[PDB]
């Protein structure tokens, strides 16, 4: 919404930039006017053949005389028009270079200025300015918004004025050469602007419907793929597939309905657009039979008006480009023009010499740019004598640090003054102020250069002698000499990451070259290892005694040797003096001392598409028809002008033009009959394979074992995204692009035969001409993208040192040296600048030479056309036919290069979608093999089980584990921490097979058992029960699949789980919907339902994985009261973290390091005094 004044945006154009834009936009208007003149001459060449085509047919008496006066008219006329044509092509050769080169010159020159000025302004902002903005957004604003300005002040403006020139020049030649046809072509323009306006309404309303259609199927997939371990546990893998398949049937029906309506929209749109042209050209013939216009003039205005009418649309993007460039220049010029109060670039203020360093803070009230919400200093008083070292202490608030901020004049105080020596800090130059103040902060930062360069950021003029003395005087010399490369080592966020106390000493040496008169030490010793602390503290004490120092820390070890100590309480200075005196004061200071003591040939995706052997052949056949049917419209146009230039007797003409105009309206309805079929057939054929793909993909996804969904590469979001993209892309590869790529090769294929057989070698010329200008247009775009990628590579090096500059900026401004980054960034930009000058000459040459090859080509179209072919018996009516046939057959192949990324984008989406079907798991739930034993009672054997999770094969969770539980017994399971408690349940569910050892149930190894049958006698109940969006009756009936569960049977389970209080209390009862979509209810109810569905199954084994994890108050008392009833009649394994409820367990087992450590009944393990005795004592006391 905000924009910029049109002059202020070009504020950096002067002298030459103003001239380049003028000569550029001048030649840009010359370039535009050339094309309607190029069509003006096309009309005069018609009358030349027309004055001869009418007299050649008017004879029927003399033949050698028609070889004289006729051919003489031609060679004087044709060579006159051919001379003009070659001149127009030489004209656009020059002006197109002048056009694009100059504007890209003016843009390149300005954008170089924008950048330097804009980064300059970023570094000139006071710290209170950054405290309210994001440096991340600002940096991205620096590289993106400057790019948008370049796009709007570049060759796009020259293009804008080229288009308006064709618009004006088109309707000038339109109006002047005839005021009737123009008003007629403008009358059908509302119809053309109304037919394309139906597409802005159908697309935007149906692209939502499809995004609302699959959103109903993707919602099923997401609660499934998020609750996958619950559907795997209960084996709903057939239902959740079926339910996803039931939503795929509706999206197919809504996709075929969209395919019906959208293809009706295109065909009727073209047929209205092509009828609107017909009537404008038929009614152009109706005015030549009346002898008002010539057959040549009808062509001139008809083209010049349509050319001029369509230049309106070819300019609208450049308007938007210039407009986006204005609005983007707002927030950028806003920074450049914003003048600060502090500067730090200002060359003003006093530079006191012989600074003794007597500092005082008087009545300083202050607040950070959070402003009225918080006031951190409620007045202040604090001197510090020269040479002394004051120490600031405080419990919280850190108004301690605030005095360091103010002393650097980072912010000015709200009320009061900070006085270095006798002068207010605000009289002294801000730069000289920060040069006479060294700073050592809590987090040290070193810039991505050498040690000598980081030390050189203290002073730019320095010799390794003084670097050596500085690092040696901050005892930081002994420890870099051992480090290789000596002073030439690297530092940064990338490479050679050093110790904290090591990084601080380089900062002290950096501040030591500064030889400052003032010293500010904020938190420098805090947050650092204890041993290297003393090494740095030795340097801090050696960095003082020659200076006056204010120090802030929480280490009460560095404060004793301070001459004076200051304490705060609510921003108020409260307690000051020497160490011994504050201890006698027994106040705030004393109170704190005691406290601290792969692209490839994928044929099979088409082989799966071969499920529909028809539907394609219906479309292909129907597309080649429409392909062959499309040059015939040019053949009709050739003969509507042909027989009416080759007329002779004018009486038979009016009756044939009526017959031709009737044919084309029959030929367009049969084109709309054949266009609708080629779209509907692929539309239906593409939507039905989208079901087959998404069906087969979602199937093989439920096939994979838990080992695959734990992969951080495959999350629930990344799987539905992989589910929707890969199936939509392959539809596009086999969809519209294929119908169009076969329509167009039939378009040229049928047009190449018609033209070839009329004009002998006439067509053989254009086939030496057209493929060259098409290749020349493609190599231009390859050079376009090459210059684009190369410039991105070398401006990000500039923005990389800008990134380092602006998000490490509160440090650099403390060090001054903004002029450093100022110059580095300037040297960084000098390469893309001198590059952008070549870009102007490159773009200008390529564009001018793809434009010249269009007019020189069309100069050669009439070079054969006349002279060598017209001195022969071959006719004019065929030269017009070959021009329209070949050039339009060529521009139809120009659609092949546009649909190229649609093929590759799908093959890569196909690359992943064929792999995801064929990938087989270690533990496939689908295998029907397995024992399916007959005996009911259930035991459980773990025997020497070692197992690590495949995601993290580092820390073992189970190693040498061995358990056993009898039927009807409760096996408690206590663990120090981790999933060692929980991994047991996962292995009994055979989520994974163990690495070593084995797990048995009824005496049989589950690893040889049926995977699905095993999970069928297991009553899993987790700590967060997930319930799908459907009836609670179904959430409860979900526990027993392969059979619909009776109402009174899911009632009996709801009776067991003690959830039946709600299940009658709700208005819908069992038919109520849960899933945070229909109704919401707390976890205690969610949980009981999970218990309900757990024992619908009537398992022989319950599995209670910390079932009282997230639960409170009476809700825990009622859930355990249900769990305790659900067991005792079944084999039970409970790992619940409530050891109170675990007392009445038939066997408790303590897990230690994966090994079983301590087992026995409660009082047994309680008689022993060890881990279980401590596990129970720690929770009972606390
Ligand atoms: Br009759 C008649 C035939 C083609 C005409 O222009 C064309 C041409 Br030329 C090519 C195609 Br494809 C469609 C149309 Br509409 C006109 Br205007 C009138």
């Amino acid at each position: 919404k905000p924009a910029v004044s049109v002059l202020t945006m070009f504020r950096y154009a002067g002298w030459l930039d103003r001239l380049y834009m003028l000569v550029g936009t001048l030649a840009a208007i010359i370039h535009g006017v050339a094309l309607p003149l190029m069509m003006l001459i096309f009309g005069d060449m018609t009358d030349s053949f027309a004055s001869v085509g009418q007299v050649s047919k008017q004879s029927t008496q003399m033949s050698e005389a028609d070889k004289r006066a006729m051919f003489a008219k031609l060679e004087e006329e044709m060579t006159t028009y051919a001379y003009y044509y070659t001149g127009i092509g030489a004209g656009v050769l020059i002006v197109a270079y002048i056009q694009v080169s100059f504007w890209c010159l003016a843009a390149g020159r300005q954008i170089h200025k924008i950048r330097q000025k804009f980064f300059h302004a970023i570094m000139n902002q006071e710290i209170g300015w950054f405290d309210v903005h994001d440096v991340g957004e600002l940096n991205t604003r620096l590289t993106d918004d400057v790019s948008k300005i370049n796009e709007g002040i570049g060759d796009k403006i020259g293009m804008f004025f080229q288009a308006m020139a064709t618009f004006f020049g088109g309707f000038i030649i339109g109006f002047t050469r005839g005021w009737k046809l123009t008003l007629v072509i403008l009358a059908i323009s509302p119809v053309l602007g109304l037919s394309a306006g139906i597409w802005a309404k159908i697309l935007s309303s149906f692209t939502d419907k499809e995004l609302h259609a699959y959103a109903k199927a993707g919602a099923v997939a997401e609660e499934v793929l998020a609750a996958i371990r619950t559907v795997i546990a209960f084996g709903g893998q057939k239902k959740e597939l079926e339910r996803y398949n039931n939503n795929l049937e509706e999206a197919k029906r809504l996709g075929i309905k969209k395919a019906i309506t959208a293809n009706i929209s295109m065909g009727a749109a073209f047929l209205l657009i092509y009828a609107s042209y017909a009537l404008a050209f038929w009614y152009g013939t109706s005015l030549v039979i009346s002898k008002e216009y010539s057959i040549g003039q009808v062509l001139t205005v008809f083209f010049s008006v349509l050319i001029g009418a369509f230049s309106v649309g070819q300019a609208s993007p450049n308007i938007e480009a210039f407009a986006n460039a204005r609005g983007a220049a707002y927030e950028v010029f806003k920074i450049i023009d914003n003048k600060p109060s502090i500067d730090s670039f200002s060359k003003s203020g006093h530079k006191p010499d012989n600074i003794q360093g007597n500092l005082e803070f008087k009545n300083i009230h202050f607040s950070y740019p959070s402003r009225k919400e918080v006031q951190i200093l409620k007045g202040l008083n604090l001197k510090v004598k020269s040479g002394q070292t004051v120490a600031l202490v405080g419990n919280s608030g850190c108004g301690k640090s605030t005095t360091v901020q103010l002393m650097q004049r980072l912010y000015d105080p709200l009320d009061g003054m900070v006085s270095i020596d006798g002068q207010d800090i605000r009289t002294i130059n801000v730069r000289y102020l920060r040069e006479i103040i060294g700073v050592v902060s809590q987090e040290p930062v070193l810039f991505a250069t050498t040690i000598a360069e980081n030390i050189r950021y203290g002073r730019e003029d320095v010799t390794m002698d003084e670097i050596e003395k500085a690092v040696k005087e901050a005892n930081a010399y002994d420890f870099i000499m051992k480090l290789p490369h000596q002073f030439d080592t690297l530092v940064g966020e990338r490479g050679a990451q050093l110790s904290g106390g090591q990084k601080q000493r380089i900062a002290i040496a950096r501040a030591l070259v500064r030889n400052p008169k003032i010293l500010l030490l904020d938190e420098a010793t805090s947050a650092l290892d204890t041993e290297s602390e003393a090494v740095v503290q030795a340097a801090l004490d050696k960095a003082r005694e020659g200076r006056t120092t204010i120090v802030i820390a929480h280490r009460l070890s560095t404060v004793r040797n301070a001459d004076v100590i200051a304490g705060f309480d609510g921003g108020v200075i409260v307690e000051q003096g020497n160490h011994d005196e504050l201890m006698r004061e027994k106040g705030i200071y004393f109170k704190l001392v005691m406290t601290q003591t792969p692209p490839a040939s994928f044929w099979r995706i088409l082989k799966l598409n071969s499920t529909e052997w028809p539907y394609f052949v219906v479309g292909i056949f129907c597309a080649i028809i429409n392909g062959g049917l499309q040059p015939a419209f040019s053949v009709i146009f050739s003969k509507v002008v042909g027989v009416f230039t080759n007329g002779g007797p004018p009486e038979t003409q009016r009756q044939n033009s009526n017959l031709f105009s009737l044919l084309f309206l029959i030929l367009g309805i049969i084109s709309f009959i054949t266009f609708f079929l080629q779209g509907f057939t692929f539309g239906k054929a593409g939507e039905i394979l989208t079901k087959r793909l998404r069906y087969m993909v979602f199937k093989s996804m439920l096939r994979q074992d838990v080992s695959w969904f734990d992969d951080p590469k495959n999350t629930t979001g990344a799987l539905t995204t992989r589910l929707a993209n890969d199936a939509a892309q392959v539809k596009g590869a086999t969809g519209s692009r294929l119908a169009v790529i076969f329509q167009n090769i039939a378009n040229l294929g049928t047009g190449i035969i018609i033209s070839l057989i009329y004009g002998w070698q006439l067509t053989l010329l254009l086939l030496a001409i057209v493929p060259i200008i098409a290749i020349a247009g493609v190599v231009e775009m390859k050079m376009l993208s090459g210059q684009a990628l190369k410039d991105k590579k070398e401006l990000e090096g500039s923005g990389k040192i800008a990134t380092e500059a602006i998000e490490n900026f509160r440090t650099v401004v403390s060090l001054t040296r903004e002029q450093k980054f100022e110059t580095m960034y300037a040297q960084s930009l000098q390469i893309p600048y001198r590059n952008a000058m070549k870009k102007a000459h490159v773009f200008g040459i390529t564009f001018s030479f793809t434009q010249a090859m269009m007019y020189f080509s069309y100069a050669a179209a009439f070079r054969f056309g006349a002279y060598l072919v017209t001195q022969q018996l071959m006719t004019f009516e065929n030269v017009l036919l070959v021009f329209s046939a070949i050039v339009f057959g060529a521009m139809a192949v120009g659609q092949v290069s546009s649909f190229a990324p649609d093929y590759a984008k799908a093959t890569v989406s196909a690359s992943h979608i064929i792999r995801i079907i064929e990938k087989t798991p270690e533990i496939d739930s689908y295998s029907t093999q397995g024992l399916k034993p007959n005996m009911l009672e259930g035991n459980v054997q773990f025997s020497g089980v070692v197992f690590n999770y495949p995601t993290r094969p580092s820390i073992p969770v189970l190693q040498g584990l061995s358990l056993e539980v009898k039927k009807g017994q409760t096996l408690a399971l206590v663990g120090s921490s981790g999933c060692g408690k929980s991994t047991v349940v996962q292995l009994l569910e055979r989520f994974y097979d163990p690495m070593a050892g084995s797990v048995f149930l009824d005496g049989k190894e589950i690893k040889q058992l049926n995977v699905q049958w095993l999970r069928a006698q297991l009553g899993i109940v987790s700590q967060e029960p997930i319930l799908f969006d459907c009836s609670i009756a179904e959430n409860i009936a979900y526990g027993d699949n392969s059979r619909v569960v009776s109402y009174e049977e899911i009632v009996r389970a709801a009776k067991e789980a003690n959830i039946h209080q709600f299940i009658d209390s709700l208005p819908d009862k069992y038919n109520t919907r849960v899933g945070d979509k229909g109704t919401q209810l707390s976890g205690g109810q969610k949980q009981r339902i999970a218990i309900a569905r757990a024992l619908v199954r009537q398992p022989h084994i319950l599995l209670l994985d910390e079932a009282t994890s997230a639960l409170d108050t009476e809700s825990e008392k009622v859930v355990q009261e249900a769990l305790d009833k659900a067991r005792e009649g079944r084999t039970c394994i409970v790992i619940a973290h409530r050891l109170s409820t675990i007392q009445n367990a038939d066997l408790i087992v303590v897990i230690q390091n994966g090994k079983v450590k301590e087992h026995g009944t409660h009082q047994q393990l309680l008689a022993q005094k060890g881990i279980y005795f401590s596990m129970v004592s720690v929770q009972a006391g606390a």
